[PDB]
């Protein structure tokens, strides 16, 4: 029971480590229980943070509850020490749960000298001479007024959500920019093992059991490369020969339409050209959006897409000397379509749809043709 | 600083977005001498507000988390800007609500639409002012851009700094032109920023991409001087007759390949042995092509084998992968070029008794 | 003061490392009854830890800890729960530990054993100069119970490193293990550890772990690492090989083929360097476990029935040329073809496709010429 | 229990070396081919020789070696008694004691071995210590396949009798290998757990689809479906195609309709995945149809109709079924089955012939 007690303390002690890494810059350093509970210097300020987690249908932290203030005074017996600049020194209480008490209103509160001097009580007004106990704590707290005002301006409290992994899954969710939410229980509990491998290997060799950002940023990014290995691009393709679209494309008559008429193919490959062409459009859109693929890497693939063509036009008007040029052209249409579908977008796999759709994009802004004399019947 | 050659205005929106939560959508937006012109007169600016006051009531995006940014090339001075601009609580958006409705009291028809448009709601004016930030522009705009990613960004490269911040000040630009194109709002999730940053940064962690920026085009003077200089490969080339374009693709792929090699030789990517190998596959498999064609069109003049050979490797050699990793078509192309630039391959038939 | 915690971090991972060693039926609970209490369901076994990061020997000869274990196994056997015929004690420390007392205790399992380790523990720890002795009287004031106790009694120590002795029991006792990605498997099996007994204890629930559940999770991370899909062999034969020549001049049946229909010396020594690497890389992908005879036989039955489609390509489309020009065109076909297809679903280069080709070929299964099996059955 | 097939001798090198750790090289010989273990058969002795001959080579690992032998049924002596029941180096060390006081007669068939074995005592404690004979059971299968489900931690209980099956068939690989190279039968239990943990990731990846074929000319059902003369084959049989062709054309419809029905129930494939891969054929059997008229225009309509059917073979063996991918014979039956219902074709006028 108590060891159960105590053992969940100290597990509410390691998940917050990650959770305060996840929202610190590339600069800060955590400490663990070197000074105190949390400590968390990002070299212009410092953090003082300490976990505390009974809830067992109790108040932890309440007017009267031995626990807050043995908090309060060790961290004034460490402001005493004179080690800590205390200018711009902020003390953080943290509460797995919620908790109301008149205290904690007082204290969280009233950051202005204004309003530091009316706070709380004048020296023992509220508590009222507690009951016998070690006692010690209290004078210690309130033998001097500023550094009890200071701490009342510089106190911070924060609650919990009620289960400490869901809290930090919300922060990661929160704070990190494209933080990969499919895969978020595989990332969180590998950069909850290094952690614990970290904090271990520190103690065990007696060395400060301290934590840089910058370690564990190159780790969760190497996580998130790791997973991010998206191959083959989807896209849903639902056009069809009787879409309104299609037939208004056909009717509108693009380039690629009067290019594909000029090399005199049939009706069933002018809708065939429109449904790959509109589809095209659309999802060179959506992954623009997705930041799946940028107009960067687009204007490469439409250069890979040009060479290949430029190849093909050679081979062709190899293999087709003296044929009719409206044949010529067909022919090359074909060799195109059966062999731009091979290169990837990002080293990134797309379907024959999206191949297709980029000729005709291509050839609408006539940069490649398929009949012989396409630049010039088109001009 | 990636490249310096972006607009000014869409590095402050890249920083602005470096600086966010994975769930918050910042509205950029502009207005446009040199005279302080701009003031409490500018009837875009209340446009551009009764665009977003339509965006507000229409509920497609959620004001709680959204950041109205509006840019100006110069600094512009004007107390309604100042009042939006400084109030960043409620209290304060309150008051500032009916000093601006007090301050532009009596106003133009030209206007007059737009603070009608605006003046239909208290609450949403007032959350709109709250969450509203107005920003000038600044004389060091890249380098505190690049400040920026390396101390707020999580497992920051630093290897590629002027790699990484290309790709993601493209993308920015791309949603600029797509928003501006559109005539749609110009909001930029963060969410979709971030994916974008974390597939830039993904591609250069992972040891499988091998990755090279190929800059080289026709009108290049590494290119032309080739051309003109003749060396074995293109010689090679004029054996079979081929046209004036492919003698200038053939030296950009060569000349790509030669310096992605260096390249990826000195970051430790590929071996130094490990390009051996794939030259000896592919000379295999110009082997094997070079008896296909000479079964297969037998008794053609020996231009057209040639050029027929030429092609048909050209097509079968970029399915090879160097040390296991995928190369693109100029790196074969060029490594085939290399190839017959040392007379291990070639085109004519009777390459090897001409040269 | 980190004491406390450094001993709750070994106590988690000696969690982690005890379920690496049970069948997929032990269900171990931590903080339950015990330190750690396994449930294999045939017996049981209690395992306190004591965590010393100092070198002197924390149980030397009178320590309170281990008196307080031993009251505690006694407690536990005289509340009569658990079953004394087979109920293992261990007691466990990161580090070794060289106590006479610690030595009669593990070193007694029979009977008579178990009498002579009780009567003679009372030589020097007949003297309670501390306080609370009455973990000492609840010790020493039954016999069968204490003899049952050192007969059942057993000390592990550790190596110095909780994270090393991890790695090293992940390594010595699961079957395949990944030592390439081991530190992100040893990551990922602590993290959901450490998520399932928080979310245990946070609800109040029971903070017990079943050894199917964590079976199931290594399966899954070590599938997710175990993916190659590339197959990685060095071929180093050339041209000049030794081997190479004598096959060439020894005539197996595969360069009878080629030799039918008349290819130049270099296609002869081209086809045996292919043949020969490919046979090295299947013995050693065979000895590996990359891959087995059924999926090679699968492989050489894709490639058998593609050399079907190209003798039908071939055969229209070389109407009336010689029949040597035949066999040339359909061997060069096949060349390129059977290069697509995997092994297993690994990719394999093109020396391992064209060995695949001239093995079939030497066992006259496919062929070049046209009438093959006529002219060498 | 995979396919009840495997030797005896097989099922129980499988179980030993289930349970066992990382480092563990194991022997295993089948020395019955009468009371073959006795002291004058030279089998035994000859096996106890080629051990002791490996031990003092230096390449196996005494002490992570296991020298399990094997005898049909069971055959019972003194001196392998002593060598089974002895594991102690005390023990070892008295039954080295039993063996050399038993082997006192000359015994010169045996003499050789016998001189080989005793040369050393510490090498024969050990590895007699080590030796352990396993005799053939009776209930092989359920024990192996009751010991996988027991002791591997993640044992897939989904597709179980299929994970024995390539197990055991990579386990009879490598004593094929040991007894054909003429080399000691040394297993590897490292090799084992990367066979096996190969085999359940490929039966627990989603990525693959998984199909076992067996199928071939002689089937039942091949012969059937050719004799019925469905759409397909009659199709086919427009184009003039060889006797061979059909059966392959059958084959390849028949395990396509098979494992369509497998990965749809599997839940691997669903209902509309299969009708966007049908759609991606058909699309290239439309391009193809168009580049073989014209390239070889003019010619005779059947040899147009081949041309076709061998460039879609071809071709259509690059698609992906929902990302994922699929064999030959997948891409062949679903030609096939499009053909059934006319809606692809080979002979040029297909639609107004049939």
């Amino acid at each position: 029971t108590s060891a159960v007690s105590s053992w969940l303390g100290y597990k509410i002690q390691e998940y917050r480590l990650t959770q305060r890494l996840l929202e610190a810059n590339n600069s800060s350093c955590i400490g663990f229980e070197i000074l105190d509970d949390l400590e968390e210097h990002t070299g212009s300020t410092s953090t003082f943070e300490q976990d505390k987690i009974s809830t067992t249908g109790r108040n932890i932290v309440s007017n009267h509850s031995k626990d807050l203030w043995k908090t309060l005074s060790n961290w004034m017996d460490l402001i005493d020490s004179g080690e800590i600049d205390v200018d711009n020194t902020i003390f953080l209480l943290f509460t797995n749960k919620r908790c109301h008490s008149e205290v904690l209103q007082l204290l969280s509160t009233s950051q202005a000298t204004e309003e530091a001097s009316k706070a709380f009580d004048e020296i023992l007004k509220i508590v009222s001479h507690p009951s016998p106990s070690i006692a010690n704590y209290l004078n210690n707290f309130s033998k001097s007024k500023t550094d009890a005002c200071r701490l009342i301006s510089k106190f911070t409290y924060i609650y919990g959500s009620g289960s400490a992994p869901h809290d930090l899954r919300e922060s990661y969710k929160l704070h990190r920019l494209g933080a990969l939410e499919e895969h978020l229980d595989e990332i969180m509990y590998e950069i909850l093992g290094w952690v614990s491998d970290v904090l271990t290997l520190a103690a065990e060799k007696r060395q400060p059991t301290i934590v840089r950002a910058k370690d564990f940023g190159a780790r969760l990014g190497e996580i998130e490369s790791k997973y991010r290995q998206k191959t083959i691009l989807n896209y849903f393709c639902n056009r069809s020969s009787e879409s309104e679209d299609v037939q208004n494309t056909i009717k509108d008559a693009p380039n690629y339409i009067k290019q594909l008429n000029l090399i005199n193919v049939d009706d069933s490959e002018l809708e065939e050209a429109a449904i790959a062409n509109l589809e095209t459009k659309d999802a060179v859109v959506e992954w623009t959006l997705n930041g799946d693929v940028q107009d960067y890497s687009y204007r490469y693939y439409q250069r890979e897409l040009r060479r290949c063509w430029g190849i093909q036009k050679q081979k062709i008007h190899l293999d087709f000397n003296g044929r009719p040029e409206t044949e010529v052209g067909q022919r090359l249409y074909i060799e195109c379509l059966n062999n731009v579908t091979r290169y990837y977008l990002e080293n990134k796999k797309v379907g024959d749809f999206f191949a297709h759709g980029t000729l005709h994009s291509m050839a609408d802004k006539l940069t490649i043709g398929w009949h012989p004399e396409f630049d010039k019947k088109l001009g």
